[PDB]
């Protein structure tokens, strides 16, 4: 992979003050494909942070918008994040990704742990679920007819322990590229559900839907694990 | 940190062919300070590959030196790494680290992780050690006059799930820049130990004991994982 995105910055902020991270992307320009940002507390599921577009529009979480600010320099390919006021909540992984006019949000940056400390809305998924080697395993999202309803702007993700997320199925059913058949996604009313056949060792990862919402905003599941039973 | 390093190579290999990666560092000059590689297959110890210094000389591990080839391009800080017959047993996730002068290995690169597929010198540590919040704990690592004994060569690495190991402990007792003094080291004949006094939540680990050995070959031992009991 040539196209690549990599967070930079200075991890450690104290209560209060700001926190600024650099997103530099290379093998694309951001005038062609939109960046976002995306984080993970440690221990939680995937917040969307806030989203910029080609023609430098930007878009923010209603919840952090109060402190948020998403910049860009178009000549070094940079893209920046600036939140206010951070407390030990804004603790987390920060993640860039590219979003893409016709692959979705295919490629992501590896993260960067921010831990803000001093002196030292809604989609629903089962919270877990399994299947054995060979069989199938259906995982539920539901919404409503603001975002999983508003239409086919739904997404899957993968993600195995310490890692960016990986797309799995954009536009609600289309496969990502590289993405393995086994892999399927519908839709049905509310309801977005993704279908994985011929069950391996190497599924067994945290599962997340996420969802355009008709505020321009986008939203992310609670997640769902899944384990494979073996025979070993 | 100014400093890193990152791999990049194809995306799956196949059988009897040659892997090859290449890493490219930024913020210091390979004519400054060593380069190493080391890989971890799923679910399994790091296994040390090979390393080359600063005047390009190279030193491999035994068990691999028949198809392994170590180079470098200078001019364009770059390490290139050639591994030829692979088979199913060469898919790992694979590290590039810097080894410096007196800091240890303290930087690494991120990992890429290579699969081989088609179509369808001995450290031994307790496999497990666990702890409340508060207590200190010790994990013992095993060899030999070759190794352990040979000196004061011994490492400590710290890897949570599905991250580069972080090194904590260097010079057999020395600890590492940003690493907390509740981690400490000390050797004893052909043993050496790591403690951690005051056991936080994010100790929760593997760790690993490394040592250099008479033949220029680095060891790593089995590795140890650390789990901290709540009261949740």
């Amino acid at each position: 992979g040539q196209v690549q995105l990599q967070e930079s910055g200075p991890s450690l902020v104290k209560p209060s003050q700001t926190l600024s991270l650099t997103c530099t992307v290379s093998g694309f320009s951001i005038t062609s494909d939109g960046v976002l940002w995306v984080r993970q507390a440690p221990g939680k599921a995937l917040e969307w942070v806030g989203a910029i577009y080609q023609n430098g529009a930007t878009y923010y979480n209603p919840a952090l918008k109060s402190r948020l600010s998403i910049t860009r320099d178009t000549s070094k390919s940079q893209v920046s994040l600036s939140l206010s006021s951070v407390t030990t909540e804004d603790t987390a992984v920060y993640y860039c990704a590219r979003d893409t006019d016709y692959d979705g949000m295919d490629v992501w940056g590896r993260g960067l742990l921010v831990t803000v400390s001093s002196g030292g809305a809604v989609l629903t998924q089962p919270s877990s679920v399994s299947g054995s080697l060979g069989q199938s395993v259906s995982i539920t999202c539901s919404g409503s007819s603001s975002n999983v309803g508003y239409g086919n702007y739904v997404s899957w993700f993968q993600q195995v322990p310490g890692s960016a997320p990986k797309l799995l199925i954009y536009g609600a059913t289309s496969r990502a590229s590289g993405v393995p058949d086994r892999f399927s996604g519908s839709r049905s009313g509310n309801t977005a559900t993704l279908t994985i056949s011929s069950l391996q060792a190497e599924d067994e990862a945290d599962y997340y839907c996420a969802s355009g919402d008709s505020g321009s905003s986008l939203v992310f599941g609670s997640g769902t694990r899944l384990t494979v039973l073996g025979l070993e």
